[PDB]
């Protein structure tokens, strides 16, 4: 038993809710919140900008030190950093950005990072400003992640579509 509420169960291990991941994070304090990161951990907009703002820019300060030490992430890769006031940990995951021409097949590699964590609160990778089809992203999530994932979908219209079209 865990503290997530109002989720619709999609599969054995995937759940989904129309929610603002920032607000869901501040209420659940999950062990892991997933960020929709870029390779530079520049949290300017989308999910990342919103999560960083909720940390009063502490996420960005920590991220800049991470990059200065380690260099950029790979597309499809991830790193674990602090969750600040939102979660114990933040898993920063880089899905391919269609608006940068990156290969969509890397979306499966991105979701594989979730399997290193038993339970996660996460957005749909490569959705939103990353330019992928969220229905495709949901399909890859369901077919790749084996751990328990609680997906927060900000847009109510999209949430309903995702539900109504789910196979
Ligand atoms: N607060 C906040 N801001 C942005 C995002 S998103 O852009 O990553 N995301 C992914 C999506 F589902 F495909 C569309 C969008 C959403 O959930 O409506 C998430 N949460």
């Amino acid at each position: 038993v865990n503290s997530f509420s109002g989720y619709l169960k999609l599969t054995d291990n995937v759940y989904i809710k129309n929610a603002d991941i920032v607000e869901e994070a501040k209420k659940v304090k999950p062990t892991v919140v997933v960020n929709a990161a870029n390779v530079y951990l520049k949290h300017g907009g989308g999910v990342a900008g919103a999560l960083n703002k909720a940390t009063n820019n502490a996420m960005q300060v920590e991220s800049d030190d991470y990059i200065a030490t380690n260099g950029p992430l790979k597309v499809g890769g991830s790193c674990v950093l602090s969750g600040h006031n939102l979660a114990k940990h933040c898993l920063h995951v880089v899905g391919p950005n269609v608006n940068k021409g990156e290969d969509i097949q890397l979306l499966k590699s991105a979701y594989e990072n979730f399997n290193q964590h038993e339970v996660l609160l996460a957005p749909l990778l490569s959705a939103g400003i990353f330019g992928a089809d969220p229905i495709h992203s949901l399909r890859v999530c369901v077919d790749t992640v084996r751990t328990n994932v609680y997906l927060a979908v900000f847009d109510k219209n999209l949430y309903d579509k995702l539900v109504s079209s789910f196979l």
